[PDB]
């Protein structure tokens, strides 16, 4: 293993929109952060992208410390929510195809070699590796196409 320090954030402009996400892997010595962004799309992918890239880029099964203010992460991961699409081939009980699932099960393959676990601190009740991941989710939001 070795405590790894993902912290994340996603940042959109509009319903959908363009947003940009960014991931920062806090090392034992020295960080790395990973910004990409989608011109039309929604916070939640954008929150969600984020989470996955950061796990994605990680050959080395660690511990984890995953960090997000996503409103729509922590309702999945607490509430017995994902639990139940899993089960169901990506199914919302009610018989339809749950939203985003694209994206639901990537996440899932993600976090496979590792152990995650996650920080629902709202927003910046974390530390000012915070700021970093904030900024640069903004910042890729707004250098888009607005189309």
């Amino acid at each position: 293993r070795k405590r790894v320090a993902l912290f994340t954030d996603g940042a959109c402009l509009g319903n959908p929109g363009p947003g940009g996400w960014a991931a920062l892997l806090r090392f034992h010595a020295h960080e790395k952060l990973l910004s990409g962004g989608e011109a039309c799309t929604t916070n939640n992918r954008m929150e969600l992208k984020a989470a996955i890239e950061g796990l994605k880029a990680l050959k080395e099964p660690c511990e984890v410390d995953l960090y997000t203010d996503s409103h729509y992460l922590k309702k999945a991961f607490t509430e017995g929510w994902l639990e139940g699409w899993r089960k169901r081939g990506w199914r919302t009980a009610e018989g339809k195809p749950v939203k985003n699932r694209d994206l639901w099960e990537a996440l899932l393959l993600a976090m496979a070699p590792h152990r995650v676990r996650f920080h629902f601190v709202k927003g910046h009740t974390g530390h000012p590796e915070n700021e970093r991941v904030d900024r640069e989710a903004r910042r890729q939001a707004q250098s888009q196409a607005k189309t």
